[PDB]
């Protein structure tokens, strides 16, 4: 019970990280691999101006992670909590079904 | 070799991809609640009716009212009434595959 309530604040915390279309969009482009910005920006249809807000909010969120390497910008997963959460929204469609 | 509906079968279709990602993602708005995740556990390990909710939870005595209606009204659970007994189940199998992969193994 009241360690219910301790689970339930972080769940619901990561599900509020992923409650956007546009983030849950990069999630599954990242479920496939590493990606660049560019990469992401080429594959999603919205402005880019959106796209690097949605990466910065992935990234504060601990959900992704980054690196550069000189003038690129490259991303990935890091948290297995919300992989699983894209697992199952998806139904492993990120993963080649 | 070449085929058309062959290297569709083999590359990842962004659309799609965009399509399942909007469901899913008005699915996260509707359970990215702490009060209404708690609901749904629950409601994970059955059929649990308002009064013996509010008996478990009590976040306050009518907290627990609005977020049954707004998980009833994004068509996460159902109702039915016995007399004095309201009885909700988890109505929503997408639902309930989330509950379950963040509540790892909490609720059921
Ligand atoms: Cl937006």
């Amino acid at each position: 019970a009241e360690e219910m309530a301790t689970r339930a604040r972080a769940a619901s915390n990561l599900l509020k990280a992923l409650a956007h279309e546009g983030r849950l969009m990069i999630m599954c482009y990242l479920a496939s691999g590493e990606k660049s910005v560019t990469e992401l920006e080429t594959r999603l249809s919205t402005r880019q101006a959106a796209v690097s807000q949605q990466l910065a909010r992935l990234r504060l969120e601990g959900l992704v992670q980054s690196r550069r390497e000189g003038k690129t910008i490259y991303y990935s997963l890091s948290d297995p909590r919300a992989a699983r959460v894209v697992q199952t929204v998806y139904e492993q469609f990120c993963s080649g079904d």
